[PDB]
DNA sequence: GACAGAAAGCTCAAGTACTTAAGCCTGGTCTTTACTA
C-alpha cells in the first residue's frame, strides 16, 4: 500500500529479509571544501590532501 | 692510347642508446645519523 495516500500499488512488490553490510566509507569522512587555506612552501600553491 | 688495378667514395644493412609508461582521491607507517675516527 502506498505510504502517502494509502492506495494499493498496482504491481505486487518483491519483499523479504536480506543480509546487508555497512561499509567503512562514509560521507562525513569524504566531504571537503577549500577557500584560501594553507599554501605549499615551495610552489606557493594550495596544499595536497 | 688503351687496359686494369687501386683509389676514395658511397650506400646500405646490423647493433646501440634512449624514451614513455591514465586521472583523481583517502589513509597508514616509517625515516631522515650509522658508521668509523
Amino acid at each position: 500500500y502506498n505510504g502517502f495516500t494509502g492506495r494499493k500499488i498496482t504491481s505486487q512488490i518483491f519483499i523479504g529479509p536480506t543480509y546487508y553490510q555497512r561499509l567503512k566509507h562514509m560521507v562525513d569522512d569524504k566531504i571537503h571544501s577549500r577557500a584560501r587555506g594553507p599554501i605549499q612552501i615551495l610552489n606557493r600553491q594550495p596544499m595536497e590532501g
